[PDB]
């Protein structure tokens, strides 16, 4: 009896009444400006997934001056090319998504222009290959700056008119990913990799294993999947979410909920806020794919299954309305980070994340 296309617009409510500056065409100035790319890729999703254009203005709006030339990098001239890689991916894929939601040639083209600035950034003299996630200083390639390119150029191999080179790239790309050692023996998703002080050999540094870095590389093995109609794509794919899923890994709980392995400490920061909803988003990309590509009925029950219990399960004991007046009259949900903790206080990327698992349940 929970409606989730209704929730969901009850989130962005929240979003908006809280968090939205109109005369900035961006939420919260003071956070992360990555994570207004996060913010709108939920709310294009939002309107694709359940076929509402209530909110095109306001997203036109924000495209419009938030791909103007970034004050804190104007040599990227706009269009998204930021200082850091992962940032102008998240605004490249929100603009894979746009352009899936309006068919409108202009998100594509600036898809094109993200994937060939970040693209400057891959290296096969570290790493034998990937990208570094920064750009002035080039000491770290993570695992989030390589998901969100390769879901990039997996992404264009499916809808940009020079397909075969991003179908190239990809599969070069998920090679490079597949051997790195990021993806460990139970096959989760590492930070990134340490590279070898005396001899340049790179590996798994063992830094914590956040849900985001297991929800990008899934979009990316479903649009390879889409590109190749390879099912071992999806059969990768689905070890990952499978993994996560398995209470022995602890990112699931006891209680069947998604957890951020900061909660316990109530140490997540702005950054680890958002983490939860862009996985799930990415497992309902996954779900479909699976019940697509087979015949039975029980085919990607699992991931629909998670989804619905970790939906109940925020909607239950991590939600908070505002409180209307008599001259405001706006409504909405407010969110925080623990999908089964209690709500203490909202922040954008709290209701970023929690707006992903609703558009994920749609
Ligand atoms: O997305 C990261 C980005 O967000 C902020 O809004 C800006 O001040 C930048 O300095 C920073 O690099
Ligand atoms: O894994 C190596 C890596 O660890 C840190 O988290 C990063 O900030 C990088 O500067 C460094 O190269
Ligand atoms: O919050 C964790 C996050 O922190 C930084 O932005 C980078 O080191 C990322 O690789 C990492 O996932």
């Amino acid at each position: 009896s929970l409606n989730s296309t209704g929730l969901a617009q009850a989130a962005i409510n929240g979003l908006n009444a809280r968090f939205y500056e109109s005369s900035n065409a961006r939420w919260s100035s003071d956070e992360p400006w990555w994570i207004s790319g996060v913010a709108l890729t939920m709310v294009i999703e939002y309107m694709r997934r359940s076929g509402s254009k209530e909110y095109l203005d306001q997203v036109e709006d924000v495209i419009e001056v938030q791909r103007q030339p970034l004050s804190w990098w104007p040599s990227g001239e706009g269009e998204f090319r930021a200082d850091a890689t992962d940032d102008t991916g998240w605004w490249a894929l929100a603009m894979v998504r746009m352009y899936d939601l309006t068919g409108n040639e202009d998100y594509l083209n600036i898809s094109i222009k993200d994937e060939a600035y970040m693209r400057q950034w891959w290296t096969d003299t570290e790493c034998g290959g990937g990208l570094y996630v920064d750009i002035q200083d080039l000491t770290y390639k993570n695992a989030i700056a390589n998901e969100l390119y390769l879901k990039l150029v997996a992404s264009l191999a499916n809808r940009a008119p020079n397909a075969t080179i991003y179908l190239d790239r990809a599969q070069q790309a998920w090679t490079w990913f597949l051997g790195s050692g990021m993806i460990n023996g139970v096959n989760l998703i590492n930070d990134g990799l340490a590279r070898d002080s005396n001899t340049g050999s790179c590996y798994n540094n063992r830094l914590p294993v956040w849900t985001y870095n297991q929800g990008v590389i899934l979009g990316a093995l479903v649009e390879l999947y889409h590109a190749t109609k390879d099912e071992s794509y999806l059969l990768s794919a689905q070890a990952i979410a499978d993994a996560v899923l398995s209470p022995s890994n602890g990112l699931t709980s006891s209680s069947g909920v998604l957890t951020e392995t900061c909660e316990g400490s109530d140490s997540c920061n702005q950054d680890q806020q958002v983490f939860k909803g862009v996985f799930a988003l990415n497992l309902a990309e996954l779900g479909d794919a699976v019940a697509g590509a087979s015949s039975d009925p029980d085919a990607g029950q699992d991931y629909r299954e998670y989804l619905d219990t970790n939906m109940q399960s925020m909607y239950a004991n991590d939600r908070s309305e505002i409180v209307p007046t008599l001259f405001d009259s706006s409504t909405g949900d407010l969110y925080d980070v623990s999908w089964s903790g209690p709500f203490r206080n909202a922040t954008m990327p709290k209701q970023a994340s929690a707006i992903g698992l609703y558009v994920a349940n749609i």
